[PDB]
């Protein structure tokens, strides 16, 4: 049996783990930008709804900070000049607007680290900025070495990683690591495949970068980065090509959901088996 798909096809969505479930928030499809938020329960193979976001939002990366979901950046169904960010309270199942998280900036990476929220790149840019939820203030950080938008961003071991993206129209295979203890971005080993709009999930101390757009196709290629050897390795391909999908670790298992395959916006989800190095679209 194919895993249950979402009710809405979604590209350029936010994704995260929460309470053992896969959260798919916003995004856009052929008809509209979306405010709905869906939640996949792997152990039951059912999607459910969370409270919808106040306003439709796409082309953002969602972050988890102090257990709460933060949506920052992106665009609605008319412009990128968003008046506020939003945060989700699972205690009450509702989204609260955060005016201090307003942005005029899409395709930017967003990630939590040491209790603060970093926004990196975006439509590309070298800017990196940090929001402290305690003070609700923004501070600038060291800039990227290379202009980037539609990059994959993630945190591991106290460091940030920004992965690929597009500089202008050209897709990048280069990767940069942020050290907050000396406030530097350092180029590290590049990926084998240059990709805009890839997704990234952290699993067992390794980074799995999945799919994206290589300048020509939506791709199913998956590459793993091992920080202890500063090297990348080709992994099993996803069962569908997915550009601007949602990639997340849930229950210490990697899922890919939604995206765009070059012809259609996708509502499917698939799962990675680390032991066998194989993706599957089916449930037990």
């Amino acid at each position: 049996k194919p895993m249950s798909p979402m009710q809405y096809a979604r590209s350029g969505l936010g994704t995260a783990e929460m309470n053992g479930k896969l959260i798919a928030a916003g995004g856009y499809n052929r008809e509209e930008c979306l405010r709905t938020v869906e939640c996949y329960n792997p152990h039951t193979d059912h999607w459910s709804f969370l409270a919808p976001m106040r306003t439709p939002r796409a082309r953002f990366q969602m972050a988890v900070l102090m257990g709460q979901l933060y949506v920052v950046g992106g665009s609605n169904g008319h412009s990128d000049d968003l008046s506020c960010g939003e945060m989700y309270d699972s205690n009450i199942d509702d989204w609260i607007p955060v005016p201090e998280l307003r942005t005029n900036r899409c395709n930017a990476g967003v990630c939590a680290l040491n209790g603060k929220l970093y926004i990196v790149g975006g439509s590309g840019l070298k800017n990196c900025d940090v929001f402290d939820p305690v003070t609700k203030l923004w501070t600038s950080c060291a800039p990227l070495n290379i202009r980037r938008h539609q990059s994959a961003v993630c945190e591991l071991g106290g460091y940030l990683y920004i992965i690929g993206g597009a500089e202008s129209w050209n897709c990048l295979n280069t990767v940069e690591r942020y050290n907050p203890e000396n406030n530097t971005w350092t180029l590290i080993a590049p990926m084998n495949v240059a990709r805009r709009g890839a997704g990234v999930a952290v699993l067992n101390g390794k980074l799995f970068v999945c799919g994206g757009f290589d300048g020509s196709h939506a791709i199913s290629c998956v590459e793993m980065y091992d920080p202890t050897r500063n090297e990348w390795k080709m992994m099993g391909n996803m069962t569908s090509p997915r550009s601007n999908a949602g990639i997340a670790t849930v229950g210490n298992t990697i899922y890919a959901v939604g995206g765009f395959d070059g012809n259609e916006f996708l509502n499917t989800v698939e799962v990675y088996n680390l032991e066998s190095n194989e993706w599957s679209p089916y449930t037990k």
